[PDB]
DNA sequence: GGTAGATCCAGAC
DNA sequence: GTCTGGACTAC
């Protein structure tokens, strides 16, 4: 899921879980959990506490409990589920919390690329993964000058620029690309040949592109297929280590 | 200290 | 078999 999709879910699971209390925590790919490196300690501190909200920054969704945070990232293919514990588990679940009324928030993950950091509130947000995350892409914080200062100082590409979660908070591949098409600038660009007006144009579609996202496609996945502008072939070429789209015309 | 390259996984070719 | 992708290691 994309940053618009984790926003869904932020809204969708949280009163479905809000004051619930952890009776255990079971898990079937110890490779998700990353902090503490133990999973045996992962579970153990998190019984007894009870869910009091729910929290997004960037693509990361911070479970907000009594004493703790638990921070999670889906990447491409995670999900949750509240189901019954009375019911069989669906295929790929590597991560239940059981809940003291007989309810559980189920993670599923084909690809098993999902994390989950657990820390005592205060400590989270200078602990990884949140340390070092950038603003909001929607919020006044992430501004065209905070982009201007970052694209002058670097020898990347803008895309690899976007891409950098320092620079803005869980701004994927899809509206990369997207925003790059409606700002007219090549995704292979250095982002320090980018004008101030270029700069502010761009910021300007990165925000309106996740935007109206949160609240269609122009290249993401359109290769060899008419831009929808312009009518010459969307190509799909490697840039940033990336699979990128982009119409040759319509980005300069 | 900035950056490329490496990495994890299993479904799509 | 090869390719693919969000967010330490070592040049
Ligand atoms: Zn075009």
């Amino acid at each position: 899921p994309q940053l618009p999709e984790v926003e869904t879910i932020r809204r969708t699971l949280l009163p479905l879980i809000v004051g619930k209390t952890i009776e255990d925590v079971r898990i079937f790919w110890p490779n998700i959990i990353r902090h503490p490196r133990d999973s045996e300690a992962f579970a153990a501190r998190m019984i007894g506490q009870t869910v009091r909200g729910l929290e997004r920054r960037g693509k990361f969704l911070k479970f907000l409990l009594d004493r703790d945070a638990l921070i999670s990232h889906l990447r491409m293919e995670g999900r949750y589920a509240v189901a019954s514990a009375l019911e069989p588990l669906e295929p790929h679940t590597h991560v239940v919390f059981c809940f003291t009324d007989g309810s559980e928030l189920r993670y599923r993950d084909v690809r098993k690329f999902g994390t989950m950091h657990v820390y005592a509130k205060e400590e989270a947000d200078r602990r990884p993964p949140l340390a070092e995350l950038g603003p909001e892409p929607l919020s006044p914080a992430f501004s065209p000058a905070v982009l201007a200062e970052r694209a002058v100082k670097t020898k990347r590409s803008v895309k690899a620029l976007l891409l950098d979660c320092t620079v803005v908070a869980g701004f994927g591949n899809i509206y990369v690309d997207e925003s790059l098409f409606r700002a007219g600038i090549l995704p292979g660009r250095p982002a320090a040949s980018l004008s101030s007006k270029e700069i502010e144009r761009l910021h300007e579609e990165m925000v309106a592109t996740i935007g109206e996202a949160v609240m269609h496609l122009y290249v993401y996945g359109r290769q060899g297929n008419p831009c929808k502008r312009c009518g010459t072939p969307i190509e799909k070429t490697v840039v940033a280590g990336r699979g990128t789209h982009y119409c040759p015309r319509c980005q300069r």
